[PDB]
């Protein structure tokens, strides 16, 4: 089994992620705090365009909820990209933590003072910018759990019933069910495709 | 104002999405059905591992939402990959509406179909596998509603009070404000950072 467990100052944005092989459990860092503003950020060191989420509540937060088994996942544009393979090496994990931050980021001595007792990876999803890491912990989230219990080319397209829908036509060799035939015109399909759209993936 | 809609047969995934600029409405695909089945998909012309989901369903959902100026966004494994530049240029559009797949994805004469009334783009939110378009679009409407009323390299390490924590200190020029030396020290953080995590930024 896997244990997910999220760590958020916005709990309820991971109300899909309920949408026995997997344990989710959110968790609202300001559970963590002592003082009567619940305060979880601070001006930056050396000056910054926004505020740094404080580390003692961290620290103090991943102090309760991780172990040694534990595999940190810090959502961050500072990350390495997240992947299919990760998302498969992920679902052999036994307990998942997800630290999302807000504002301009976590202290980074979280991560530092964290990596002593446990693993940690800093993860981006793509690259562009949100709110914090919420969103992305959905994305991962949904394509870890999936794996519980032309391959470098883009999908081409797919095609059902009718054969011939408002003037568009199925391609025949798809109506005429030769294996061969049809596998040759998808891989020419994915190729022109992976061609037009991601060259990258060719290089 | 931006106008967004978004056609699921899984709407209630969709609802962090709430959390005069912006209009938000999900709306489910099956609406559009007319069968006891409700049904949204069938089999593949061809062969394939899974369903198609249907193209008059989706025509007729379609032909109801969007108008000349729509910008029809598909989320897709198969699409160009969202960043934030697309972000940014979404951000100017009146309306946007975000057709989620599920299954294998979408009969391709419906994007086609589209594509004679409107614009359309087919994108992914990144290179894994999610179940459907839901989460990326929750991932794609975060981004671009956000942008409503060293560039290159990664961010480096943030750090807020106190100076030492739990023996990790605070790196000493950022203490020390001198505005260049932040900077530069701030820079050559960053350019390791790209380095070590993210090397394709620099090729």
């Amino acid at each position: 089994m896997v244990r997910i467990d999220v760590i958020s100052i916005f709990p309820a944005y991971l109300d899909p992620i309920r949408q026995g092989i997997v344990s989710v459990e959110v968790h609202d860092l300001r559970n963590w705090t002592h003082d009567v503003h619940r305060s979880v950020d601070d001006s930056p060191y050396g000056g910054g365009p926004g505020m740094v989420m404080k580390a003692p509540v961290w620290g103090e937060a991943l102090d309760e909820i991780c172990s040694e088994e534990t595999l940190l996942v810090v959502p961050t544009p500072a990350g390495r990209l997240f992947d299919q393979r990760t998302a498969q090496r992920w679902s052999t994990e036994r307990h998942l933590v997800f630290a999302c931050g807000r504002y301009e980021g976590i202290d980074q001595r979280v991560v530092d003072d964290a990596a002593r007792r446990m693993r940690v990876e800093e993860v981006s999803i793509g690259d562009y910018v949100l709110n914090g890491g919420e969103a992305a912990t959905l994305v991962m989230v949904e394509a870890v759990v999936r794996l519980l219990p032309s391959d470098g080319l883009l999908e081409g397209p797919s095609y059902t019933r009718p054969p011939s829908w408002r003037g568009l036509d199925v391609p025949p060799v798809l109506l005429s069910g030769d294996h061969a035939k049809v596998a040759a015109w998808r891989h020419e399909q994915a190729l022109q495709r992976t061609r037009e759209r991601r060259p990258d993936l060719l290089d």
